[PDB]
């Protein structure tokens, strides 16, 4: 009997941060409730100042992560506010039934709805919007997320014994098609609308124009480079709606690692690189052991290097040269 | 001594419905033996009406689904008749030596040949047509299929409990290279002999024009939608015999997937996507929970709703509210 | 107390060989040394004759194998010549920190350095070049390499009993990106540095010209293939630092396979075809049952058979009629 459930109510926060949740369950199943406001919005992607109209849940590509426990049940409250031009709707990979709610919860503008669903399998999965006839644009214009339902003890090594990170972070990768006139050059439009005929062609080139994590080229660099100290134990989520990413954390390793993201199955261990398919969401776990900058990038070094999808973590804390050191330094 | 084994002839049926077996052996191991004809045909692959010259086994594409058990020789006679125009061959990934039976299968057309291997590994393999210097060209015009080998006591759980299945599918994926000139439109041949250097060209690209189903865009969706009722445990095999595919069931997961296809593996569980990599046929078990119309899609989403990656389930039976209700219908 | 290990200098040998080393350590810990120098040269890499400005380590397209046991410590003294003309370093995705050891090793030509590190984690991993602003470059010109980390009492398989290989053979695979004219022809630069922006536009196509085995189209055929007999235990060590690929031996299986290539996991069984993620090495295991040509292929057979991506073991030994036979032989 739902009614007589507790119903808990949770406030979202901005990738790469993740709101506040236990990892072992400290109350019996709950309706946790959630709300999302859809913005169309222009963003600019890259150091030369290419702007895309992005299609977003609550203002961020990616959108941000909900963290529910197995056998929870999530109510997300959808809003379409009249100021959007577009229809939307939501696809949970987490939810049972009906598209995985997105044939329930098409919303034109000024338009929502609110949708239940039991959260029955323990994993990281993705979320994405996908309105009959116009699934893949609204996918790449950045109107993707991801939901972490986490078994009600928390996280197991491949012995059955407990998992606990310290911090968590999400990153979202994102392919783009940016359309392209005659000499190369990016095109620019008004609207979202304007773009459709060309933004299908752009995606059928089978060749993103960029990837990005957290929706821009060095989104997590500088100041907004991921943090965390020697010893800390960090899980990082990594969603990809739309294609294939093999991330790795240069200078460390996934020392378990959830590739499809799905709990009831055991790590895989001692990761140098993993891949997560297109249309999954992956988890990998890891215990810094050194100090100084780390980049994590997908391993497609040009999809990296060249398309922008890397970021940086910063970890401080003691150097230990037993792992590594410097024998001569580099000279003549 | 294989003249004391029982012979049994197996007649094949059409993708993506499979012929009749058992999935426990009822019997000790046997000869099994299957027909093939190749059919060199004009095939229309998209609602535009864009033809190719598609070679096949057994008329269809992807090849019938051949089903055996763990230890059972297989003995298979391949036709090409007189009127086909080119040599083809048959390599099973399910086989051991002669390059498959490649070495061992050359059958100009008006040839025949009957080749036997022993089945000693259990999973769902790929097999297409190898002839030495013109592979790709063969295997992405339509020319393979898959073949199951069984172990003997049926299929099982991470935890070795039988898993039995209601129903079974297959889904052959096809990634077809249609050579295009100037301006962008496909060009079109008399014979499978004239397209050949267009073809090569076309294939060099790494661009697929079209990505389907059992043949065609739409080909299992309306009239020709996979079917199944609420409570049946239903079997998807799929392959790909050229490049890799990541399968998704739109408002269902894979409960039990074997994503390289090799059951004396443990399945992973509760999968939302999985990875096929070209060259390989994987299967996916799932138990239908909820009724209404299921898209299954490769979950590189341009591929499958630009491309034509994607199919219908629709299934029967009554609707479970606890899963999933929509609380507040769409409304301004 | 490093200073009281015992010191052992190991000579390298040209890929796909593999330097002398023993499966299950016969000694302690050991301080390993190697040396390495790098060279820039020109490769003609397909049968046309195309030329490029390669990167090695040590002269080869892959570098060098390196084989060490858990917990060793690897000493790599690294030689970059003033005779080439550019700034390297070097990344061990087996090393903790510092970005795996490339923020510690930038030579300039006439410099060398030495690195120390120790071999915490039990696996096969890349290496490759990657120094700041220039990573891709660097990698796709061939500057990776792979190094394989024993567990100290040698492999296991699925149930912790031991896998002893008779032969271990080391697959490089590479994709290059070389620069195209307006027409399609490629172009020819007297110097690496000259390439530079040409190269830039040609990888973010993200469409490689060639991909090849050991430097180049052919390379493991005819003299150069690699050899076993039946009843031989062979481990193939696979690497891919860019782009993934996806192994299969022709006429074979992988027996045992950790496609990403960690061996405290078990293997996959029976795989006929794996995927290894650009920025991973892995290892599979196969026991020749029949004797005869193989080809070893990445199966997306466009890469293979168009673009470069196919080898060939000969087997010599005792033909099995009972694992495949040719019951009547092609005729009319
Ligand atoms: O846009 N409806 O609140
Ligand atoms: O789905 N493309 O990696
Ligand atoms: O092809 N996926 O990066
Ligand atoms: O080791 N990162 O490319
Ligand atoms: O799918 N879980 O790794
Ligand atoms: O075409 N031979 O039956
Ligand atoms: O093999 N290409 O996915
Ligand atoms: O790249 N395979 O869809
Ligand atoms: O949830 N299907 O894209
Ligand atoms: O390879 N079997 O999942
Ligand atoms: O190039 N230094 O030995
Ligand atoms: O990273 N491309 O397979
Ligand atoms: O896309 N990797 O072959
Ligand atoms: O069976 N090799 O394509
Ligand atoms: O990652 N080891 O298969
Ligand atoms: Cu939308
Ligand atoms: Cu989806
Ligand atoms: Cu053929
Ligand atoms: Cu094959
Ligand atoms: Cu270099
Ligand atoms: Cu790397």
């Amino acid at each position: 009997d739902i009614s007589t459930l507790p119903r808990v109510k949770v406030d979202l926060v901005k990738p790469p941060f993740v709101h506040a949740h236990d990892q072992v369950a400290k109350t019996g199943p709950r309706v946790v409730e959630f709300t999302m406001t859809i913005e169309e919005k222009k963003l600019v992607i890259d150091r030369e100042g290419t702007e895309i109209h992005a299609m977003t849940f609550n203002g961020s590509v990616p959108g941000p992560l909900m963290v529910v426990h197995e056998n929870d049940y999530v109510e997300l409250r959808l809003i379409n506010p009249d100021t959007n031009t577009l229809l939307h709707n939501i696809d949970f990979h987490a939810a049972t039934g009906a598209l995985g709610g997105g044939a329930l919860t098409q919303v034109n503008p000024g338009e929502e709805t609110t949708l239940r669903f039991k959260a029955t399998k323990p994993g990281v999965f993705v979320y994405h919007c996908a309105p009959e006839g116009m699934v893949p644009w609204h996918v790449t214009s950045g109107m993707n997320g991801a939901i972490m339902v986490l078994p009600r003890d928390g996280l197991k090594d491949e012995k059955g014994q407990p998992l606990t990170y310290d911090k968590i972070y999400y990153v979202g990768e994102q392919d783009f098609y940016v359309p392209k006139d005659e000499a190369g050059n990016y095109k620019k439009y008004e609207t979202p609308g304007e773009a459709y005929e060309d933004a299908v062609k752009a995606m059928r080139t089978l060749t993103p124009t960029h990837i990005v994590f957290n929706g821009a080229v060095g989104a997590l660099t500088g100041d907004h480079a991921l943090t965390a100290a020697v010893g800390e134990r960090v899980l990082v989520v990594h969603s990809q709606a739309n294609r294939d990413t093999r991330p790795h954390l240069i200078g460390g390793h996934g020392d378990y690692v959830w590739a499809t993201g799905k709990f009831r199955n055991p790590p895989d261990l001692d990761q140098e690189t993993w891949l997560i398919p297109g249309g999954t969401a992956g988890a990998a776990f890891y215990t810094f052991r050194q100090p100084g900058v780390y980049a994590y990038v997908n391993h497609n070094l040009i999809e990296a290097f060249e398309l922008g999808a890397a970021g940086h973590f910063k970890v401080t804390g003691e150097w230990n040269d037993d792992l590594m050191t410097s024998v001569v330094k580099p000279a003549s």
